[PDB]
């Protein structure tokens, strides 16, 4: 409350450590589906179904140009991707799959990286 604060988490490596994170998401052989945003004009359905689309390259330009706040409003996107994904493709396809691949990848990194 008002002059009553938790000790001061050092926050000031945050935006490398997330830069980092998004690398090896980037990197990794099931990221294809999630790289690029997905096109509006050709993929029926996905414009009015999925209210909030979010990918790779967007959270890349949002993370570079200072567009998230902190690290949970980073996570927040990443997540998004996945949940937009699991909205759209069934379990049992290459997508669905390479959704489910990289959330499980991505929540280690963040476990390990800042719990």
């Amino acid at each position: 409350s008002m002059s009553v604060k938790k000790p001061k988490r050092d926050d000031s490596k945050d935006l490398a450590l997330c830069s980092m994170i998004l690398t090896e998401m980037e990197t990794h052989e099931d990221a294809w589906p999630f790289l690029l945003p997905v096109n509006l004009k050709l993929v029926p359905g996905y414009k009015k179904v999925i209210k909030k689309p979010m990918d790779f390259s967007t959270i890349r330009e949002k993370l570079s140009s200072g567009q998230y706040p902190n690290l949970e409003t980073f996570a927040l996107d990443v997540r998004l991707v996945f949940d937009n994904c699991e909205t759209f493709n069934e379990d049992d396809s290459d997508i669905g799959r390479a959704g489910h691949n990289m959330r499980k990848y991505f929540e280690k990194k963040w476990t390990d990286t800042f719990k």
